[PDB]
């Protein structure tokens, strides 16, 4: 069972969420499985951003077993700006644990390099998630931004145990049943980072969102470069594990060394981020 | 100044706002002046809806001091769905007080009777505002929704402290800072109710959003009406209750009103179902 042990105060730089499996800590980004039904392609999701909010939260490779925490900008906390007709993020944001887009490796048709972080992902279900909740989803499509040069990936999911899961099998799907929501996902990321001064970025194969079979291979492969770096010959990436032993940097005390949960009432944010821009 | 006194927790049946003037609860609907600013044309609204809530929170005519509460149905809480590709109510909204849409009255232009409550304000700012705020806004438009065979206009505003406010004049310049937010809010209000089972709502003009100038005139009726209400010589008043404490000479003033209104009883918001999470695609 998978449970979340915050500390600190939402909104703030103290706060920080850790996964925990049974009560123990361990990392959010090497301890999770990937698949949670190998044969039947369920995968583990680990989500780091509810649905219509603004905090950009995120799984942190920088510290010990890699807990999600609010990406600052020079010693700001970073939030995404509302953009019409949106309200902060329009999709449960997360990412696939035991998955790394290798930098060093670009992708042919994309002509990119990876960018350096667990494989992203949407899912579309109807429910809001919370941060630091694991999820299982079933992958049905992909897209590919390209931003700063690298391949941005997200990988469109839904939860399994959503309602229309069942009906969900393949991108066209989508479309089906959340008609426009692709467009908007599309919209959304091309000018998300306007408010912050950045341009809009571009998108591979014209903005066409991959389906499934497409999806899987580019999961598969930054899977396998997981593999790669968590063994032995292989930066800044902190590689400590407590549940693979194979492992040159696994160590169950790191589990032990990890500060009690220390809940604290969120922090308000700025008035700032009311503000609905109109690009 | 004006305060609010929140009674009970947020989301549900026993949540209470009333206004106060300066400590005092007054009456939301009949104490606070229609008119800020009555030479510029500066009005305060009641703000009963926050920007991306979907509590239906409104001024209940039928008690007294006029507290905003959560329209129930069925003996249930009341929450608007969200329709793709929005959240919630997409303005702060509330109403004009001291304003009454007269029930046994047709608009010339609408054919239809008045809906029986303060006209309807849509503030488009950047700030999101909170319930039983009370806001100074400048009128700029209003449109003209058909709902039940009853004229339900809707003002559109703008809080006169918002960094664009001095740019905004008449309906033209919503257009021009807001791009696509009226062809929005049109959309909004004709599939909102589609969630709950009732069907589109019409518009009359064609959608058309009418000038400041029109806006105005109707505010004004609609100020007329609230007088010869809260003057007791409405032939139907609805039973609606019109305890005033500002307003000596009325038929209903009363001073003590204020003071047997229990204190601020703030608890934290109570949690609000998950299904209200779901997102409809109303095409
Ligand atoms: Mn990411
Ligand atoms: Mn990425
Ligand atoms: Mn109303
Ligand atoms: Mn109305």
């Amino acid at each position: 069972t998978y449970t979340t042990r915050q500390i600190g105060a939402k909104n703030t730089l103290e706060y920080k969420v850790y996964i925990e499996k049974d009560g123990k800590p361990v990392s959010a980004f090497h301890d999770i499985p990937l698949y949670a039904d190998k044969e039947n392609n369920i995968f583990n999701m680990v989500v780091e951003i509810p649905r219509w909010t603004n905090a950009k939260l995120e799984i942190t490779k920088e510290e010990t077993l890699n807990p999600i925490i609010q990406d600052t900008k020079k010693g700001k906390l970073r939030f995404v700006r509302n953009c019409f007709p949106h309200h902060g993020y329009i999709h449960n944001y997360g990412a696939f644990p035991q998955t790394w887009e290798d930098p060093n490796v670009s992708h042919p048709e994309t002509k990119a390099v990876g960018d350096n972080d667990p494989i992203d992902v949407l899912e579309i279900g109807e429910t809001i998630a919370y941060t630091g909740q694991v999820k299982q989803v079933k992958a049905l499509g992909i897209m590919a931004l390209l931003d700063e040069g690298e391949t941005d990936w997200k990988v469109i999911a839904i939860d399994i145990n959503d309602p229309l899961a069942p009906k969900l099998n393949d991108i066209e799907d989508v479309e089906k049943y959340f008609p426009g929501l692709l467009r908007a996902t599309n919209e959304w990321f091309r000018i998300y980072k306007i408010p912050d001064g950045k341009p809009e970025n571009q998108f591979a194969f014209s903005g066409e969102a991959k389906n499934k079979k497409y999806a899987l291979d580019i999961i598969k492969e930054t899977h396998d470069s997981w593999k790669q770096l968590i063994a032995g010959k292989s930066k800044g990436i902190d590689l400590t594990n407590v549940t693979l032993p194979d492992t040159p940097t696994y160590s169950k005390a790191a589990s032990d060394a990890i500060p009690p949960a220390s809940l604290k009432a969120d922090a308000p944010i700025d008035k700032s981020i009311d503000k609905w821009f109109f690009i």
